[PDB]
């Protein structure tokens, strides 16, 4: 009677979630990439028109992986020869297609191996980075104007982030910000001169006779960090002079006193930019508000205008200080910060007033500010039903904070408890995306009265297909520990019978501000383990987890590898005492940070776990990068936090691995959690004579995501788990 | 009833073979390092005396790992701070102890980080290499004299070998040869300026925050090779202000025409040195015989004096041209070369006569020339009983080749069929070392009438211990394939009963000139697998194997990865048809070349094998070094043998691994077979969706020999084999 969701179904994507990715081009229309052609849609009525034919670029000779239309609709940037670099960065070739002449531009082309390109927010100016230097094109076909000359590979970065800034602060390769109407181009510059290099072998295709050594400026905990400078250049002055002057905006004095980071840049108006800076000891940040001085040509940041944001119990922000959302005239802004109770809420600032006023409050948190009009501020929070793993869209009246309306809570409470949103240019319309607990649902709405214009995609096709397979169910609930409630989730085998005893697999991440217990609908490895192997796959959000206030989130401050580890063990103890858990068959696994916690758990000697798998785990904090590591652990020095850095390694627990079955997996070209980390774990296990299972993945990185490797690792891990569980 | 030989027994060395390592110091006495003190023994009678007390160096503050006594007995070189490099190279600190003053010398000490040191063959002169340059000390306490100034790390090597010459041609780090009485010091210079570098991470102790990248000049097949020059300096013409002049000896001409190697250097007299050169296409070599010209100060090598040694069916030599053994007057010499039938035998040469005369012949081979006197030539061969895996010592009368005497054959035919030998300085005495098939046995003899003076060590203590454990037995026999007989051996479980069906593990190496079927007694992993797990562990010597003639050895010429692989599959088929082998439980495993063969067999789709383990395998010949690879494969160019280089990779067979259980093991710091080789196998397997087991060993090299990793690898492999064999 009906098959189950099998490993091959997971690895071959037989059941696919349908999406609806649109791109707003104005306050009334959006583009909808339709594999073959790209159409333009009128939000009001739903009618469309082809914007670009699928055959428009047939005899290009190059497969196009993406495009970007200029804001004024006159040009289309064609991206090809895509070559991935880190999590966000990549290089590529670009051609520009004129839409009014319907001709590809052939003169003054963007160079090959370009690192980043972006249209101005209005019109059709272009700014790109090539060979670590910035270039600006006023017209697509005319010569570029070079803005920087200091660009040097692995050394000086203009307009793009170095490794640690890409991964840990901006979550982007780009380090340039056009002003609202395109007049000014602002950019950061990184000096990695004294940053040490992580080096590792890349084997490449079998044809390469000698392996290549990859080398990357990467600051490990406590090592020399990149330094940064910020500049603003007036692009409108490029005809008139040669070598346009880049005006530098420097430090707030309270930052210059030592190592610091640029963590946020947000343009407020055509002549006002705000910058947030953060000290290397990440519990103090400052926001500067800088105005262009028309008769000086400078950018001045009034000291009375600065805003300090700090924390006494931890670091600043969830992963960094939040971004401001300025009003029209840029004289005020809203920002999510931790209130006096440790809960992140929106507060209202006046640019020259030291104190801000909170406009939301309660024992829940605002996830993010989504849109701001003269009338309302739109935001997502987990307020509904008191569930930290749910997400809904709310709107608060700016003239009366008493008028808070939830726009998504009630649309379909049964199927939808987790939403994200995309507003049109002036917030006239918005697309709501529901991701769980039922199948994804995309709808379009008009902001006037919040009416739901129509259903964009409801995955009805996947729904028909799934009723023919025994799919698992998912319970989201909580347990109480020392008067505090902690949430957990369980992917339950089909026809779950609490009368029976099921083997259990603890799927963990548990890094700071993480959340593994939510209402999102997923089709992943756990779906298969529960559906086909009848294994319960649980996750627990303990101390250190996010979106529930700083009391819980900062509990691991300066103490990584302690409570978040203990709380996972306790959770497994609690689960086992629920009655439907086979005590003798409890396992644990995790990937990055989750691999670390898994290994720490397995070496705890708790006796609770029979076996476990760690994929690309951190093994000692001194091996990971400075920005992420120090944010939670401070510095690795006698003076500050070296004792705990040395007390929380996986290596020191090697001996206890004699009690469990361990599978250690790592990609050899992991630029993020270096193969080094697992190479040291394996060496310590060998040194104490502990037998374990291993698998390296040649040339895979932190995601072990190439098509073949992804299939191979989940296959190898499925065999290990069924063996450990005495089942097929 | 009695325990078996277990895994722990093997890993903890509970049963230890006893040895008798002596060091001849003259034609009448030898030193015997006793793990406390070192004594000196009189060969004739067997009486001894302490030569150095065990407490002579207590408050040194340094553990001494070795020492060397000057040929004149006046000094003792003390080696400490030993830091291993490759298979033979290493660096160390040295101090010289004066024996007549019983004082450690404190001035003009040998530098720290010294790379090589060697007393002159007579007296007490010293030649050492520090920072890649040669230095000479006429007296232990006086300043040294710099001989070379060109030494540069990874770059110019004077008196020491670079990576590939250390591993593949000289099997040593030393590249200097003192003349007989210490007058001249000959040396080579290895120029690696265009040799590419192999680079790999080294993680070190957990304290190291960032991994270090090790880089070694290493020519992979077909890459730019190091170049070499040969010099001779007169150590007697010393100077406080003078660079001694190094006289260079250049190439034959037939060598200078292309890439070549210096493969052998043997001093013939006080003023005659012979040198053998090999072309990069290793099927042609030339011996030069050079004499010092007293009135020129030069070394001339008369063209009419050179000897050419070549092969039409393969390369020259077993792994390289054999070395010559010169007569007293250096006007004639004996050398093992392949005769017209393909069998290696001793040939007698006159330095200015082109043709040589064979003094031994037959379908067996001379393994090596061990000693030469005016009277006789002593050698080891596998002639006895026609068994190629047996070794015995013979002597042939130089005046009458009809007088050939076997000196070891009959001593104890039951216990001893494999010997090595160590003669005193003038060959007045010799120590025979029997290594199987029974327990090792060391005896001492006098060359006069070949009397066996006495038993030095007979392992009677291990014998008593072993009778209390169920030890496996060993069968050495053969099978015939196409009219040719090929040898094999089986380590048989205790109480072997050919009525039962046993799982079988094929233990393979099979590289060119290899021999895995012999009469040597061993206590290893196979002993445990047979004794405790009841697994038959077999080995087979097929095409390409050595010591049986060029017809069999050269069969794989330019064809590595073909017949030696097929022959292992065929042997496994034959074994299964013997009746006592369980067909459903046949596995195979090997290390290095054996790992390559194991992987090729497992990827053949023959269906014969259920599972296998490859340790540090070669996976594609373009990844291994030039000297070894090109010896059997020629060059990887379309004009030469590129097609076969590309057809013999393990990766091309990825798909067929779907049928077997495979365990792939490699050390991450392997400087010999780079981790790269296994990294490419694992990647080809992943690309075709084949599951397999793997294990990398952090910071281990080709030997995966550190105490903890050795134990770990064998424990992991044992679990894998038992799982595969229920
Ligand atoms: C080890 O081997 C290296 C490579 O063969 C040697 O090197 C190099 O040195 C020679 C010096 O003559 C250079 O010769 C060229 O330059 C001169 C003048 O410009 C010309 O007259 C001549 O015709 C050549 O064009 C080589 O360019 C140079 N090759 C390199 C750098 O690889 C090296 O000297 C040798 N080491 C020792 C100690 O001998
Ligand atoms: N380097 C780390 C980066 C990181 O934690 N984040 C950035 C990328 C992915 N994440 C996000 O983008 C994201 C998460 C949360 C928020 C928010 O609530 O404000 C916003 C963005 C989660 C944080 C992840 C990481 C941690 C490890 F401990 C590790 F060993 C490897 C890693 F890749
Ligand atoms: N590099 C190779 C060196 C090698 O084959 N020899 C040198 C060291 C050990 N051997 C010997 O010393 C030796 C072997 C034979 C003889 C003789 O009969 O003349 C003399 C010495 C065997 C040859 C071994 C090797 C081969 C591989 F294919 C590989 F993947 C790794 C290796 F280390
Ligand atoms: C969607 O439909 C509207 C309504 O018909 C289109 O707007 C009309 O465009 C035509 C031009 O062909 C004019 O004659 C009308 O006066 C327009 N009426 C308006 C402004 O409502 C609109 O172009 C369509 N949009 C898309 C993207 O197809
Ligand atoms: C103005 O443009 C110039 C010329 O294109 C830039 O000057 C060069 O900059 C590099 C440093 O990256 C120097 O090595 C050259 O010597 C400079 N030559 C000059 C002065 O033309 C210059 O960087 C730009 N202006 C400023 C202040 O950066
Ligand atoms: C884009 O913004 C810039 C900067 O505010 C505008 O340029 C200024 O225009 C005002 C006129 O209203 C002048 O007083 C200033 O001298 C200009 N500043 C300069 C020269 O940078 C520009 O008008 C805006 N673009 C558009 C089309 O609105
Ligand atoms: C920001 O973090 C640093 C480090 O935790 C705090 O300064 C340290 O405070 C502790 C007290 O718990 C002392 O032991 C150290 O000597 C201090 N080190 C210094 C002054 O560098 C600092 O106070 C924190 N700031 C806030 C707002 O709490
Ligand atoms: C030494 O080996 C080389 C390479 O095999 C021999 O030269 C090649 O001989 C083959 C014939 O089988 C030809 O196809 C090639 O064109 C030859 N290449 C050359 C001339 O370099 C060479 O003859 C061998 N020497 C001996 C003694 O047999
Ligand atoms: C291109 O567009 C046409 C017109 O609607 C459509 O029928 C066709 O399927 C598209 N081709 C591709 C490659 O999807
Ligand atoms: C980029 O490289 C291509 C070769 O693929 C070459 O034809 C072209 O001229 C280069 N320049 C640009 C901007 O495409
Ligand atoms: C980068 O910093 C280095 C090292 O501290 C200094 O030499 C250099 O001037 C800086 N580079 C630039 C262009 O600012
Ligand atoms: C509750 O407090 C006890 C007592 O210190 C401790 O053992 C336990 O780990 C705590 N649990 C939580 C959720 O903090
Ligand atoms: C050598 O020194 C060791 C060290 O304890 C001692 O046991 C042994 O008896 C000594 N042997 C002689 C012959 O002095
Ligand atoms: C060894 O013993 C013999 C026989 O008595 C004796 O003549 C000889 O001198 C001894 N060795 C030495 C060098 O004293
Ligand atoms: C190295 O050896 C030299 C030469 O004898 C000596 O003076 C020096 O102290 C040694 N170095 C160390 C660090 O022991
Ligand atoms: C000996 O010759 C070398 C090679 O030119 C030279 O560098 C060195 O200085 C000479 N010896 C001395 C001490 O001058
Ligand atoms: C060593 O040989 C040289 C050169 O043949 C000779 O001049 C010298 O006398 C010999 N040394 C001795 C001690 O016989
Ligand atoms: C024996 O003959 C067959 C057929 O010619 C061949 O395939 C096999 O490889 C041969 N074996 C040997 C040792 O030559």
């Amino acid at each position: 009677s009906r098959k189950t969701y099998t490993l091959t179904d997971y690895l071959k994507n037989t059941y696919r979630l349908k999406l609806y990715s649109l791109r707003w081009i104005s306050d009334h229309e959006y583009l909808y990439k339709q594999e073959n052609n790209i159409l333009v849609f009128n939000a009001e009525y739903g009618n469309s028109s082809v914007f670009l034919e699928n055959s428009t670029f047939d005899e290009f000779g190059h497969s196009i992986n993406d495009y970007s239309i200029s804001p004024d609709g006159q040009f289309i940037l064609l991206e090809y020869n895509y070559v991935k670099q880190w999590r966000h960065s990549y290089t590529a070739s670009y051609d520009i297609y004129d839409l009014n002449k319907r001709q590809l531009i052939t003169e003054e082309r963007i160079p090959n191996n370009t690192q980043w390109v972006t249209w101005s927010p209005v019109g059709h100016k272009l700014a790109y980075v090539w060979n670590n230097d910035i270039y600006v094109k006023i017209e697509p076909n005319l010569p570029s104007y070079r803005i920087t000359w200091t660009g040097k590979e692995d050394i000086i970065y203009n307009g793009i982030t170095d490794w640690v800034y890409e991964e840990e602060v901006f979550s982007a390769y780009s380090a340039l910000w056009w002003s609202p109407n395109g007049t000014f181009l602002a950019y950061a510059q990184f000096n990695d001169t004294e940053v040490p290099l992580i080096e590792y072998s890349f084997y490449s295709d079998e044809s390469l006779q000698y392996p290549k050594t990859v080398r990357v400026p990467y600051p490990k905990a406590g090592a020399v960090n990149p330094t940064v400078k910020f500049f603003v250049v007036n692009t409108d002055s490029l005809s008139s002079v040669t070598n346009a002057t880049s005006i530098q905006i420097t430090a707030p004095a309270s930052m210059l006193i030592g190592d610091h980071y640029l963590c946020d840049v947000t343009w407020a108006t055509q002549e006002r930019i705000s910058l947030q800076w953060l000290r290397r000891i990440q519990n103090y940040s400052v926001m500067d508000i800088c105005d262009y001085d028309e008769s000086s040509g400078r950018w001045n940041c009034l000291v009375a205008r600065q805003h300090i944001e700090m924390s006494t119990t931890g670091w600043v922000g969830r992963f960094r200080p939040s971004e401001p959302h300025f009003t029209l005239d840029g004289n005020s802004f809203y920002k999510i910060i931790s209130n006096e109770e440790g809960y992140r809420h929106i507060c209202y600032f006046q640019i020259d007033k030291k104190d801000c006023t909170f406009i939301t409050k309660g024992t829940w948190e605002v996830i993010g500010i989504e849109a701001l009009t003269s009338d309302y501020l739109y935001y997502i929070s987990n307020e509904y039903k008191g569930m930290p793993g749910g997400r809904n869209l709310y709107k608060i009246q700016l003239s009366d904070y008493t008028k808070v309306t939830c726009l998504s809570c009630e649309l379909n409470p049964e199927r939808c408890q987790y939403y994200s949103v995309s507003f049109s240019k002036e917030a006239k319309y918005y697309q709501l995306r529901c991701s769980g607990p039922g199948l994804p649902l995309y709808t379009l709405h008009s902001s006037v009265n919040d009416k739901g214009l129509r259903v964009l995609e409801d995955n009805s096709a996947l729904d028909k297909m799934l009723q023919n397979v025994q799919m698992p169910s998912k319970k989201l609930d909580f347990i109480i520990l020392n008067e505090t409630k902690f949430w957990y989730q369980m992917i339950l085998p089909p026809h779950f019978d609490k009368s029976k005893k099921y083997p259990l697999l603890l799927d963990v991440y548990a890094g700071p501000c993480s959340q593994k217990a939510d209402t999102v609908f997923r089709l992943n490895w756990a779906t298969y383990l529960a559906s086909t192997e009848n294994i319960i796959v649980a996750s627990f959000d303990g101390r250190g987890s996010g979106y529930q206030g700083d009391k819980i989130m900062h509990a691991i401050n300066r103490r990584l590898g302690t409570f978040e580890v203990e709380d996972q063990i306790e959770a497994a103890r609690q689960f086992s005492k629920m009655g439907f858990v086979d005590n003798k068959r409890i396992a644990i696994w995790g990937w990055s940070y989750g691999g670390y916690v898994t290994s720490m758990v397995l070496g705890s000697g708790s006796g609770v776990f029979k076996c476990g798998i760690a994929v690309a785990p951190v093994s000692r904090w001194e091996y990971y990068d400075s920005v992420y590591t120090e944010r939670y652990m401070g510095l690795p020095t006698p003076e500050d936090n070296l004792d705990h850095y040395r007390n929380s390694t996986v290596m020191s627990r090697a001996e206890n691995f004699k009690q469990v079955e361990y599978l250690l997996i790592h990609g050899t070209a992991d630029d993020n959690v270096h193969f080094q980390q697992s190479a040291q774990i394996s060496k310590a296990l060998v040194d104490v004579g502990v037998d374990f299972q291993a698998m390296w993945y040649t040339d895979e990185d932190h995601g072990i995501a190439s098509s073949t490797a992804h299939q191979h690792i989940y296959t190898h891990m499925s065999h290990f788990i069924k063996q450990c569980f005495s089942l097929p």
